[PDB]
């Protein structure tokens, strides 16, 4: 996250960090065995860490719970990124409490001009390279689609919106990938992709959640 603040330890109660032996990815649990992440972050041998502040210290709230399965979205674009979804079930139900929380699902969309958090341990630097140990945030509007659309030309699906400032200096980055934008306490968007990050003209763009609510329910109800 360039340009945010320190969230404070679990106050975002919902994020998760995916570790392969290291932090790679965030997500958002949605309910006690399930986890929301972008299809991009998928890869194998992945661990779940929930109750995290710092990623590089214990400090006494985690949960770490292997994954015993991941399903990409079946129409997941790896070159568009269309449908940049995945669903990871957790080995072991999470026990629940106030720092490790589900985030409810959207039942409708949200609008442009709709104030967002947006979290994550990704880079914190728009031109060099600095990870934080501790959780970042950042608050952000939705965009409207043209001006998301204008941004980039012929890239922004239906399943995509952007957040964030045109002006630049406030977006997420990458090892924000995966994570959260949480909207008047709804999971409506996941960090997906945007040129460099906290560029002018370049927000981000998210995955549009509310499109997959049907596809989250029966997977879960399945699997
Ligand atoms: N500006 C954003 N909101 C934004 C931009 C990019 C990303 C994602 N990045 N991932 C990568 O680059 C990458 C991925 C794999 C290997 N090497 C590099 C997220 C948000
Ligand atoms: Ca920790």
């Amino acid at each position: 996250i360039v340009g945010g603040y320190t969230c404070g330890a679990n106050t975002v109660p919902y994020q998760v960090s995916l570790n392969s032996g290291y932090h790679f990815c965030g997500g958002s649990l949605i309910n006690s065995q399930w986890v929301v992440s972008a299809a991009h972050c998928y890869k194998s041998g992945i661990q779940v860490r929930l109750g995290e502040d710092n990623i590089n210290v214990v400090e006494g709230n985690e949960q770490f719970i292997s994954a015993s399965k991941s399903i990409v979205h079946p129409s997941y674009n790896s070159n568009t990124l269309n449908n940049d979804i995945m669903l990871i079930k957790l080995k072991s139900a999470a026990s629940l409490n106030s720092r490790v929380a589900s985030i409810s699902l959207p039942t409708s969309c949200a609008s442009a001009g709709t104030q967002c958090l947006i979290s994550g341990w990704g880079n914190t630097k728009s031109s060099g390279t600095s990870y934080p140990d501790v959780l970042k945030c950042l608050k952000a509007p939705i965009l409207s689609d043209s001006s998301c659309k204008s941004a980039y030309p012929g890239q922004i699906t239906s399943n995509m919106f952007c957040a964030g400032y045109l002006e630049g200096g406030k977006d997420s980055c990458q090892g924000d990938s995966g994570g959260p934008v949480v909207c008047s306490g709804k999971l409506q968007g996941i960090v997906s992709w945007g040129s460099g990050c906290a560029q002018k003209n370049k927000p981000g763009v998210y995955t549009k959640v509310c499109n997959y609510v049907s596809w989250i329910k029966q997977t879960i109800a399945s699997n």
